[PDB]
């Protein structure tokens, strides 16, 4: 998160910190959010050979009683996910067991908010702590320069005159507008100049319901 502020610990209890394991490289990291006690939503580009989810975290370097480290049994990447266009960049993760509900862990031109443990600058490392930033929902023409941007499938997010943005490491985090999840962090420019492109959740509701009933 670039240009955000540190959250009060555990004030976003649905936030999930994902460690993504692959066969041929070191761990990668994403965000995500708990939507059922045994399901996390995140970005499809966060798929890997295996994933571990940490719920209840604030400072992810400092283990505490609020932490629930949970195994992911199965990944459900959207079947239409396309690595060339980044269309349908959404994935459900089924947890091996249902998470415990605690104070710190629970399920989930207008201004929206997005949180994450991602980089706080183009050249800066991932944040130790959960950060959040407020971003402006833009008209789709603001994202025309992303040639594969599609207004039906995606939101255009972030005033180009501000430096505020989600960034690397924030993948999969929910964009909330009026306390309701509207988007999921997907992609943006490598130089972090806003706006960025978020998945439009509403488009994926039937598919999400589909997976949630089948598993
Ligand atoms: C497992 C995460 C892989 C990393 C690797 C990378 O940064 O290229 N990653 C990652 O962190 N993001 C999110 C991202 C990347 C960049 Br560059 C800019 C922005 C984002 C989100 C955003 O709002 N801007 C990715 C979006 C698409 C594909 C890979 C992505
Ligand atoms: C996070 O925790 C580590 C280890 O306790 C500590 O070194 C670091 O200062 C903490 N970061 C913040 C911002 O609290
Ligand atoms: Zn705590
Ligand atoms: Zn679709």
């Amino acid at each position: 998160i670039i240009g955000g502020t540190e959250c009060k610990p555990h004030s976003r209890p649905y936030m999930a910190y994902l460690e993504i394991v692959t066969s041929n490289g070191p761990s990668k990291f994403c965000g995500g959010f708990l939507i059922r006690r045994n399901f996390v939503l995140t970005a499809a580009h966060c798929a890997g050979r295996s994933i571990t989810v940490t719920l209840g975290a604030h400072n992810i370097t400092e283990e505490e009683d609020t932490w629930q480290k949970l195994e992911v049994i199965k990944q459900f990447r959207h079947p239409k996910y396309n690595t060339s266009t980044l269309h349908h960049d959404i994935m459900l993760l089924k947890l091996k067991e249902k998470a415990s509900l605690t104070l710190a862990v629970g399920t989930l031109g207008r201004m929206c908010r997005v949180a994450g443990w991602g980089r706080t600058g183009v050249l800066k490392p991932g944040s130790d702590t959960l950060q959040e930033v407020k971003l402006r929902l833009m008209d789709p023409q603001a994202c025309s320069h992303f040639r594969d941007f599609d207004h039906n499938l995606q939101l255009c997010v972030g005033n180009p005159r501000k430096t505020k943005s989600a960034f690397k490491g924030d993948s999969g985090g929910p964009l909330l507008c009026a306390g309701a999840a509207q988007g999921i962090v997907s992609y943006g420019r490598s130089d972090a100049k806003p706006p960025a492109v978020f998945t439009r959740i509403s488009h994926y509701q039937p598919w999400i319901n589909q997976i949630l009933q089948a598993n």
